């Protein structure tokens, strides 16, 4: 038995507020997990098509996965980085032999807590393998909140720092921590379109926004430009690239001399619809950052996976980090049992097809709604560009660049969110004009038409306008 | 089953060279230590070797390895979850918040509310973030030899040469590689460390007001750098990896000067919390309390990955007032939290503090008996479950690795003394040494058996009469 | 009775190689030109060789070289000083002030105070350091190939990749060093250039509401990094070591975007200022009004060692209620302030400004002949004294460098076409030439000649005959 | 004929007020200077006891350099640093062969055009020669106020920022330059002495904060420290350190393979009884810094020294540096004429001689005048170490890191000030409990008699108490 008034008196209480005032906030709680769906106290079941932070791609409490973190307690127990586990091993086997056994570049993991501390670990690589201090990120992108990993992030409300209530008069930052100068963030890639939704490029064919970023390197000093950082799918700035644009980064990066982390935290483990996000575009990077689906957050793991040669430079040093939690034994054993069922059940291609199946269904919800001005995506990872359905240009102006002192009866996927809830579909976004959908990769037929329908309903209250 | 051998340790052993990043090792050096299992305050080899571990691990396993309650407790949770991010409330993670501040602290008034993430580093992280906003002032003053963490934000004030995830060489001190740009933007300033300014008696040096100098300069940093642009002073009580323990005024003292100045105390927890020193938070041994503490190890006893950072009735009113803008996917994590939840349960209902404090007085009396026989120990001192002790030169007095804490690892393992005795204390079946060349850093679970205990003095004995010999040199 | 002046000039050559630190020549390649005496236009060396000098030195001596006037109201200036810093007042100091703001520009109502230093940089550093006091903000926004000084915070507004005080290799691009730490703390976004978004004919890129691009994408970085902690967009109407001219459009956009958004303007008359551009300051143009200007060169026509910075009504009203901790020893220097305040009124007595314009116009009409006939201009534009000339393959009609303004130092001059340019024209007594390795940048005195313009286009035509036959390459 | 209330009227209403509100602000008219005095419009006769900013150390309005400028005008003119002219080779000479003759340490000189801009140089090549980011500065000292000068100005007062008028309500770094993680501030000298004012020296005779400075460069990795800089004696800081101090930094930085820059802008031409103030010390200095007494202010010039090392490595690459006026012809025939009549009419020994009578007449006053704790300097520059004789303490508290938002009736050299001129003379200091006096190295006995009365009755008065 649970007192649940209890625990919302202490959630109030003795927990720190994100997202919400304490004035605004009314604890949500959640007494259960399975499969897609979130179990609240009374029983109320919800249908999660945000994977809670698009990282639950096993399915929420697989059995077979909670099953190996029993059995790894029997064990353990806890060792730090500097002992052997079968665990630990077997997880970095199963990333370079069995999922990327086709694959050359890969040559070593390092495992740490989670994908904030993966990014901070990319970092710190590139930049002690290339010898040089500056790393080049992109507007909008989210590559995590830690000191290190946030520097890269150039998503202006994900940055950790405060804003009001209802009112964007009162934005503050971080003191010490607003901007750094080892960071040049250079143009989104959806930055250069033309007036008709036409790619603008170069008289070399490169798009713009690849020329540009490869003019800020040669402005600042090839010599000096440890990395390049991507999403190949901004995750919470809600974006996708053209094609053209990774395969273009990789052979500008390679040109310059330049490092390629490619950030897979978010766009890894089958959520695209193959391995990771960077194998839609025939290209393979320098670096990778892991997490979420990394254990399809069962236990908190993240992980950085290096190419050979920068595994065989840092081979050849004795690197003085340490992190306690980095490889704990019953997190690998997590891993292991995620990445072993994942790979028995052929979840990727699960996730493939029922990313088409979703497409099919955009498309048609997309004819019956105006407000829908595009949609992209594959896997287990949507966007939905909302527009006015009378202007065709989006409600709010600032777009990716807003902040959450918005009110939120003002942001169109606040709105769509809201209604659909009513349904018992969690659907919506981050971003205010551009919905991010996701669920587990496993996620059932049914399911999927179930919030389409929700959508559907949110979609003609959004159209009638009665909000505004 | 018809299986005998669920694991091929030697396959393990393989995919551990090839797949793994090395760290403090290279790869041409590196000696894989295979742990199969454990159990208290024991390592069990997949060969059988049972290990006395008196590094519990990082001073972190404060509960003992594998608590039977503990593991209980998270199977439990797996029943049900699953995962939620921080955004919906569970019972684990508001019961955790609720432990610590009513049940832990209750006889104090200071506590607000707790911040949960995954890692020490992350709560550090975090406690940096809340107090310069909470300020609003950009600059932090942390100590000499401090650490704090590894992650970029918590790096600017770990001033522990050696811990920097910087690289270093083979036996070599002179390819030291530091991490470029890692200090572009940094807001922070070095004060002294506690024990800079002793005179030849040993005695920690006071103005004519009694003022320690270490004190009275960091006063004077912060007074050349304005006060109204320094957030907070970060501190250890013990150092941790930089192993020393601060003269008993000192931490009052910054108390005090904080207060006067208009600037934070944070006091840094991660390793002296949850019982390490024989009181449930370090700070509690000096009659003050801090404005935030973070917190990692011993809060789930490394039980599962969990952070922390409480901060008083003052800061969370401020931050309750504003939508902060701030997400960890693993923060809150339920079965982090109920590992959290039954460590801390185990810890209050079994009386580990007081254990602690007991064995901590145990290990003081077997401290001094090898300082009678043993002319290399110079000084010990420490509490609860966590020690230095001083190691130098028997004829000489004097330690034997000149750049003491301001060594870096490229130095050859065969010069350093807390290498040496560790190397030999293994012959008894027993890990003890440190992590700095001249300072021993010893520590094993707040519930470690007098038995136990013995064992490990007897191996250090061993170790010192190796070292006082000189045949190593 | 004949006081001859004692120069041994072999020996001024050797001490000028032994004693002085070399700039943009290596040691060994260097050779000193020893520079006796000017007048006017010219540049006279000690055996009497009379070099025309269109880059009138730096773009810089805008009244014309050793002006009478100027030197004799130096030479009164030294009847009464000796030497007052800052805290004092002198008749020379509160004139040239009172000059600038109800002689020069009594037209217009945003000028409120000057503060009086000794070079450009220094202008720009007090320029920043108001910019970000008024405005309480950190972040200040400049452009790709900008140049607004070489000092640390000037430094860190510039973009010009070849002129940021660096180390670069004698005839390779191999080898280079950009000064350590130099960009710790910058809180610097760089924009583009005005030029970055060009279409196959030359026309510059606007969005469907008419935005330019590069403004459109400098409005986004500012809305990204908070308009909030943006204190300033720093400007050159012309980037003058950066060698090029913004669409009519920009600056006016510019000026629309900072006062939407909140955020200071601050434009760089360094080098456009003084008449430079046929108008008083370059900015004017273009039918707005700055928040703050820096100036120097033609501030005092390089008579002797000034800058200054001139800053709003609002702005001054503000600085005005507060006492602001800045010294300078040599700014506002009485004897220095002597010759602004001359160099100003010869420069309003003898229509410079107007002549400027008109011998601008007879420049355009000069250029336009050579273009006519050598298809190794590809373009021109600009003003006054100070023009820009592309350089192209005359085949192709694209340059010959291609990281064009991002070239470095390190590249043999024998393939820079600028380089080859300056070379030729020599033979005929001339300097002219440019900064960057396809462009040229042409000046003089304000009051320069027909007959030297006649001169100077001479040998340039004589110059593009020998680029455009393939004899170099 | 020139309107001196008109002069005012502009002065007030044009130019940026610096250390006073434009409320409180007063101007102070001066028509002309002559030796050691500044002549208002009305007559009055002021001896200044500031030298200005210890920086006319020929003399005011010499005429042999006015002369010599005058002769420049004759030629010039303007020619920028790739041109070579008579002038500038000659200061060059002059420095090297002429003044620093007796010592095989410099090499080469780059002028500028003031002592910030050389400042900025000597960083900006110690860091080039090294190849590494970190400078070491300490408290109080002051090294300029442009960028990157400033960071190493560990003034509190003097660092460019706003404060308010007789209050602490309203006080303002400049944001974005209020700390930088490239310098480290090392301890003053004279860190901490013992009760009886005993120097604290380990067990190898090194002074605490020579000692603490030591253990700053090990902490940061000696690999990544360019450069110790430092004030033999600090100017605006108002302090002298223990003799041993300079010796044991210049042994320091040598063991450490650390530069050592020694700032010259105030100690140096004469100001401390020697060419140099490092030549008291018995050591040489790797690169200074030059300003002030190198032209005694008549035009505006600095510059910096290198080595002979550090010279050849410069050499060898090409430098992508300009600054317009660096080298200026004129500027630099001032400097020639100055320093051509220091040598001729030996200026030096001028300096030596007058700084050994005022140390006689300061024994006289603090044998009168028990506000006078302390007293120490050479030459013409001198400190006077100001206390409440009843209380044997400063009377401002906060000292060396005090802030001009103080009112000045409560500081000590302010009151001093005030009451002095009532005899014609400027006299007092920077610092709030510290008087710093100098004058023209050739000031004349009488002229130091009047300037010592004067400061005897402004002490009467201070020791009375009718201020407060
Ligand atoms: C969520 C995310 C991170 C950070 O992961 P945490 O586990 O939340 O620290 C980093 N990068 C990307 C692309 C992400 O989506
Ligand atoms: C170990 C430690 C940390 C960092 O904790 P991790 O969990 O290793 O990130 C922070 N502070 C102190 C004092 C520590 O001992
Ligand atoms: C020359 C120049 C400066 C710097 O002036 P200096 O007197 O050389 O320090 C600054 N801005 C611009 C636009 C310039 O042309
Ligand atoms: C005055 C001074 C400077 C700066 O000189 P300016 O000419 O005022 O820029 C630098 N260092 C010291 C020690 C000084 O006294």
């Amino acid at each position: 038995k649970i007192n649940w008034e209890q625990v919302k008196e202490w959630d109030r209480k003795y927990l720190m507020r994100t997202f919400s005032t304490q004035n605004e906030y009314q604890p949500v709680p959640i007494e259960s997990t399975e499969g897609d769906y979130l179990i609240m106290p009374d029983g109320t079941r919800l249908l999660d098509f945000f994977n809670q932070l698009y990282c639950v791609n096993l399915g929420q409490k697989n059995q077979k996965v909670n099953a190996a973190i029993k059995e790894a307690l029997d064990r353990y127990g806890f060792v730090w980085d500097t002992y052997a586990t079968d665990y630990k091993a077997k997880a970095a086997k199963i990333i370079i032999e069995d999922i990327l056994g086709d694959e050359d570049w890969p040559g070593k993991v390092r495992f740490v807590s989670t994908g904030s501390e993966a990014v901070e670990t990319a970092l710190n690589i590139a930049r002690l393998y290339t010898n040089r201090p500056l790393v080049v990120t992109r507007e909008h992108d989210y590559h995590g909140w830690t000191g290190g990993a946030a520097t890269v992030t150039r998503l202006r409300s994900y940055r950790s720092g405060l804003v009001g209530e209802n009112s964007e008069s009162f934005s503050a930052q971080i003191p010490g921590s607003s901007y750094n100068s080892a960071v040049l963030m250079a143009p989104s890639p959806n930055m250069f379109q033309d007036s008709d939704g036409n790619l603008l490029k170069d008289e070399n064919g490169e798009l713009l926004s690849v020329k540009y970023t490869r003019r800020m390197i040669e402005n600042y000093g090839p010599e000096q430009v440890a990395a390049v950082i991507t999403e190949v799918s901004q995750g919470a700035g809600s974006a996708m690239p053209p094609y053209e644009y990774i395969p273009q980064i990789r052979k500008m990066t390679k040109e310059l001399g330049v490092l390629w982390i490619n950030d897979e935290v978010l766009t890894g483990f089958g959520r695209t619809g193959k391995w990771f996000g960077y194998q839609h575009y025939g290209v393979q990077p320098d670096i990778i950052t892991m997490g979420k689906g990394l254990s399809s957050s069962s236990l908190p793991a993240g992980a950085v996976l290096v190419s050979k040669e920068i595994a065989a430079f840092m081979d050849k040093h004795r690197w003085e980090s340490v992190s306690t939690y980095a490889g704990h034994p019953v997190a690998m054993a997590a891993v292991c049992a995620n990445l072993e069922v994942m790979m028995e059940e052929n979840f990727v291609e699960q996730a493939k097809d029922s990313g088409e199946y979703i497409r099919s269904k955009l498309e048609l919800l997309q004819e019956k709604h105006k407000s829908i001005g595009n949609f992209d995506g594959y896997g287990l990872l949507w966007i939905v560009d909302i527009v006015n359905a009378k202007t065709k240009t989006p409600y709010v102006k600032l777009d990716r660049n807003f902040t959450h002192g918005m009110n939120p009866n003002q942001i169109p996927t606040q709105i769509i969110m809201k209604k659909a809830l009513e349904k018992g579909v969690l659907i919506g976004g981050v971003m205010p004009n551009t919905m991010r959908i996701g669920a587990s990769l496993n996620v059932s037929r049914g399911d999927i038409d179930k919030a389409m329908d929700a959508l559907d309903y949110a979609l003609d209250y959004l159209e009638s306008g009665e909000w505004q």
